[PDB]
């Protein structure tokens, strides 16, 4: 998160980190959401790669134990049927992990609160990116997790030209573009949480930023659109 500010730890409790296997250690590489106490959700670019991968709940810095932290191993990945690698702009960047132990629930673990289906922002809507990705273009992850205030962006603003043109779909959410403040390299996967009638719900998966870089005026970082989802992720939990 470029332009952020430390979140108190027990702001975005549904906040995971979701971590791969590199020689004796854990490298962190993407957000995710945690949407039951076994199931997490997650952008489908998180995954492409074949690699070993653990999902860290109630974590607040990467690099000191907290205290809070419980680790839990990845037993099924569940990427979208329509996801394809080498088309992040058509969309589809979704994918549910189910966990191999259920996780515990406390003041820094609990479950992220999804939109009712097909519930679309009005423009402008008040939205907060956590995530402990780059805290600059091409730079370092962060330790701390970070949380940077990024208005909606509406789909006839966002699909204009100036902005990301026919790159944006009606399936996702944009916010930020003021050029200071975006989602960065390892924010993906992670929530956007907006708020909605007195409730912050997890209305946005990370999905990408301008090839240019993190914080490019009139590129908001895009996300994948809950809403749009829902019906694949409740098929997804009720099949497995
Ligand atoms: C997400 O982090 C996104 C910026 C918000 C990135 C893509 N996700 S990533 O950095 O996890 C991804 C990129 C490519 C590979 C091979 C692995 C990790 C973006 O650049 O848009
Ligand atoms: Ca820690």
């Amino acid at each position: 998160v470029v332009g952020g500010t430390e979140a108190q730890r027990n702001s975005w409790p549904s906040q995971i980190s979701l971590q791969y296997r590199s020689g004796s250690s854990w490298a962190h590489t993407c957000g995710g959401t945690l949407i039951r106490q076994n199931w997490v959700m997650t952008a489908a670019h998180c995954v492409d790669r074949e690699l070993t991968f653990r999902v860290v709940v109630g974590e607040h810095n990467l690099n000191q134990n907290n205290g809070t932290e419980q680790y839990v191993g990845v037993q099924k990945i569940v990427v979208h049927p329509y996801w394809n690698t080498d088309d992040v702009a058509a969309g589809y960047d979704i994918a549910l992990l189910r966990l191999a132990q259920s996780v515990t629930l406390n003041s820094y673990v609990q479950l992220g609160v999804l939109p009712r289906a097909g519930t679309i922002l009005a423009n402008n809507s008040p939205c907060y990116i956590t995530g402990w990705g780059l805290t600059r273009t091409n730079g370092q992850l962060a330790q701390t997790l970070q949380q940077a205030y990024l208005p909606t962006v509406d789909y006839a603003i966002c699909s204009s030209s100036s902005y990301w043109g026919s790159t944006v779909k009606n399936s996702m959410v944009c916010a930020g573009g003021d050029g200071v403040r975006s989602g960065c390299q390892g924010d993906s996967g992670g929530p956007l949480h907006c708020l909605v009638n007195g409730q912050y719900a997890v209305h946005g998966v990370t999905s990408f930023v301008s090839r240019l870089g993190c914080n490019v005026t009139r590129k908001p970082t895009v996300f994948t659109r809950v809403s749009a989802y829902i019906s694949w992720i409740n098929n997804v939990i009720a099949s497995n």
